[PDB]
């Protein structure tokens, strides 16, 4: 069984201007400080990896990306990965799970499409999503918070939660429980992608949102899914409490 996922940000060109999602490749490595790719990223302008969560024991979800990207070159990875798959599950506990998401968009820059050439205030990057994929790692904590809300019913095999950024909530999350296991559908809250500065990169559903929990007693989980037209994949992370 897969321990976790790691996915490469798109990267565009000039006659491949959409790039999508692709290779979603798996982890073998469970150890939840090896991270993916982390030896490679020495050649970015800003080796950038997503602070390890200290509470969190069995997963871990975040990003190896260059903090300080610069015209067509690799921006990194976004991944999750999580060990001791549960064995135990509190069967009438209704436990919720607090923690992050992360996330890289698709690459497109086909000037159609209308995605912003400058957003600072949001981001450490420029031209947002066009030559490069978007990743939630590029957002100012100011102005963007990615956090992820689960609520888990052992006794009827059923999950459901959301997916903010800091207010707003970006995406709604549906999923039955197999064992261990859970798998179903993240919503999308904004269905229209819009037009420039208020460019929306969460516009599409996923039928493919599956992750486990882990930890003996089910302490934590971890999951992905992705878009359903490739613009977007998305990991996250929660301890339950």
């Amino acid at each position: 069984p897969a321990l976790g996922y790691v996915v490469k940000v798109p990267v565009s060109s000039f006659e491949n201007k959409k790039v999508d999602i692709s290779d979603i490749e798996v982890i073998t490595n469970g150890n939840l400080d090896d991270v993916p790719y982390k030896a490679n990223s020495s050649k970015y302008n800003y080796p950038d990896i997503k602070t390890k969560d200290s509470s969190l024991q069995y997963v871990r979800s975040g990003y190896v990306i260059d903090g300080e990207h610069s015209g067509s070159n690799e921006k990194g990875y976004v991944y999750y990965k999580g060990n001791s798959p549960a064995k135990e599950l509190p069967v009438n506990q209704l436990l919720t799970y607090t923690g992050s998401w992360d996330f890289t968009s698709n690459a497109n820059l086909n000037n159609e499409e209308g995605r912003p050439n400058y957003l600072n205030d949001d981001y450490y990057t420029k031209a947002i999503g066009k030559r490069v994929g978007l990743v939630s790692g590029d957002a100012k904590p100011a102005k963007h918070k990615y956090t992820s809300q689960f609520e888990v019913d052992f006794a009827t095999k059923k999950m459901t939660g959301k997916l903010s950024d800091k207010e707003k909530t970006i995406y709604t999350v549906n999923a039955d429980i197999r064992g261990n296991r859970f798998t179903g559908a993240a919503t999308a809250s904004d269905k229209n992608k819009g037009k420039g500065e208020s460019y929306n990169f969460f516009s599409a559903d996923s039928q493919s949102l599956e992750g486990g929990f882990y930890g003996p007693k089910a302490e934590e989980m971890a999951g992905k899914f992705v878009a359903n037209d490739k613009s977007l994949f998305a990991v996250f992370s929660a301890k339950h409490n």
